[PDB]
């Protein structure tokens, strides 16, 4: 079977298509003229997007296939190192933290982080109360101070304090700038260029600003003998069953920044695009407000009650659905394999799995696959085994799930319990993409239910 491939520029090879801010959404595009799986070749590479149920169930199959680095991935590794999200499977340092970090992730271990992330929750419910009647919100900027905040109180517990600036802290404005300098680097044809000497100078002034802060955190922890709810005091405690070492301290510090830099950017995008949903679809709106005042009967959310938040977690696996905000992964092929009965994969074969597009199979969600019916998910163990990864797959899938959930769950079930929101510019979706997407310049009105916290 020959393999459908778009258009290509002579030498460039299919590279033009990928000029574009939106790169996703175009290959979505070629998705849909091309079916389930199609080549794409850049000047030196090739990798192969795939986009149904089948193929991908078979690429997640993990003696077969592994992580890979994707140049994006590699790109990022120049702040992020060898931290979980970056590293490859077989390094020293994945599995060793893979071990320790585990437990400090799981559901049961969310309890521990509850009380930090009500206390950034207060704060963003507390501004929107605090806005007067003609203020409006930026969603996505409000969420992105929002999760950064999280991440650094429950991560090392420093903060950032994002609620009383308008320029954020340094550290922040670092990492941003660091993220897009690594995203513009996909796109920088011609990278030696003098023109592009400011922007590296930049990066590695960038790189040690994250670098130093988080350094001295670390330093600082150490020296004081203090012991937190965080990630940091597990980090420095834990050991590796397997060896019995413990994570060193440059290694600690790329996952810090690697949860800042990845957690911050997927779970912002997540609760903006489920308040985008919401306010687009009344009646789902209704049915998670009608929940939220129901299940949330305290001043704050226990940690209990937010499991109990059962249509709130069914509006965000919808969203995650639809918009998954980090859309794609890359795998390699391990040994020499064929694919889907069909396609021939020699060693090192790279494939992409194009996210957006694996969640929208006619075969498995039937016909409405644009339409936002978070019934979809009304028994989630009914779905068939990887119809649904908007967290990656395997022993390489998001470690930071069930944080991201509780933190999204939480967080717009207060949303829902304390105000109306209005879509008040009858917004026009606009995805921004970078690492990750959002729903640029969405923006909202919220009218107070005047519920005390
Ligand atoms: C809704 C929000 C999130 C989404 C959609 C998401 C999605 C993903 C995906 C798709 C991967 C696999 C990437 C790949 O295969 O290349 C991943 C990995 C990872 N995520 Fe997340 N993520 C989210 C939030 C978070 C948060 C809040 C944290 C930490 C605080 C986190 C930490 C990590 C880490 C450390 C990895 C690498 C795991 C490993 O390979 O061992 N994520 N995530």
């Amino acid at each position: 079977k020959e393999m459908p491939q778009p258009k290509t520029f002579g030498e460039l090879k299919n590279l033009p298509l990928l000029n574009t801010d939106k790169p996703v959404q175009a290959l979505m595009k070629i998705a849909d003229e091309l079916g389930e799986i199609f080549k794409f070749e850049a000047p030196g590479r090739v990798t192969r997007y795939l986009s149904s149920q089948r193929l991908i169930k078979e690429a997640c199959d993990e003696s077969r296939f592994d992580k890979n680095l994707s140049q994006a991935l590699k790109f990022v590794r120049d702040f992020a190192g060898d931290g979980l999200f970056t590293s490859w499977t077989h390094e020293k340092n994945w599995k060793k933290a893979h071990n320790i970090l585990l437990p400090s992730f799981s559901q049961q271990a969310m309890k521990g982080y509850h009380a930090m992330m009500v206390d950034i929750a207060v704060q963003l419910v507390q501004k929107w109360e605090r806005l007067n009647a003609d203020e409006h919100i930026e969603v996505p900027e409000d969420m992105t101070r929002l999760t950064l905040d999280t991440i650094g109180l429950c991560g090392f517990n420093y903060r950032f304090n994002s609620f009383y600036r308008d320029q954020p802290h340094p550290f922040i404005t670092s990492m941003v700038r660091a993220l897009d300098e690594a995203m513009n680097k996909l796109q920088r044809a011609n990278p030696d260029d003098p023109a592009y000497d400011e922007n590296k100078r930049q990066f590695q002034e960038d790189i040690k600003v994250m670098n130093d802060l988080v350094d001295k955190i670390i330093a600082d922890r150490k020296a004081s003998g203090e012991q937190s709810d965080d990630l940091l005091t597990h980090m420095l405690n834990g050991k590796d069953p397997e060896t019995g070492e413990p994570l060193d301290d440059e290694n600690i510090r790329y996952q810090i920044i690697t949860f800042l830099i990845h957690g911050h950017e997927t779970t912002s995008g997540l609760l903006s695009f489920a308040l985008y949903f919401l306010v687009k679809n009344p009646h789902v709106l209704q049915k998670a407000a009608e929940e939220a005042a129901r299940v949330l009967v305290d001043p704050v959310p226990s940690y209990k009650q937010v499991k109990q938040l059962k249509y709130v977690g069914m509006v965000l696996n919808e969203a995650l659905r639809l918009w998954p905000t980090a859309p794609a992964f890359s795998l390699y092929a391990k040994e020499d394999t064929v694919l889907g009965g069909e396609y021939p994969l020699e060693k090192g074969d790279e494939l992409m799995v194009l996210i957006p597009q694996l969640h929208r199979d006619k075969t498995i969600w039937g016909d409405d696959v644009e339409e936002f019916r978070p019934e979809r998910f009304e028994n989630p163990s009914a779905i068939p085994q990887h119809a649904f990864k908007p967290f990656g797959n395997g022993q390489r899938a998001c470690i930071g799930q069930q944080f991201a959930l509780h933190e999204a769950t939480l967080v717009l079930g207060m949303m829902l319990k304390h105000f109306d929101f209005e879509d008040h510019t009858n917004y026009e979706l606009d995805i921004k993409e970078t690492l990750t997407l959002k729903p640029e310049g969405f923006v909202v009105k919220a009218k107070s239910k005047k519920i005390p916290l």
